[PDB]
């Protein structure tokens, strides 16, 4: 797939960068609290989302 919707994602996605386990963070310029809690639902609430169409409300997986 030649797209430039499709490549202008995954472009954008390796070209900010990249982390591995930044969960040792230190207070600088900025407050040193997580929101590991909170926002811990909302990704439980967005992922659920993106899971029942691809299945459900999707029909567009053909995964059988």
């Amino acid at each position: 797939m030649n797209s430039v919707k499709e490549l202008n994602v995954k472009e954008m996605k390796q070209l900010h960068g990249g982390v591995n386990y930044g969960n040792g963070v230190s207070c600088s310029k900025t407050k040193c609290s997580v929101n590991w809690g909170q926002a811990f639902q909302e990704r439980y609430t967005a992922g659920i989302n993106s899971f029942v169409s691809g299945v459900a409300s999707g029909a567009g997986s053909i995964g059988r």
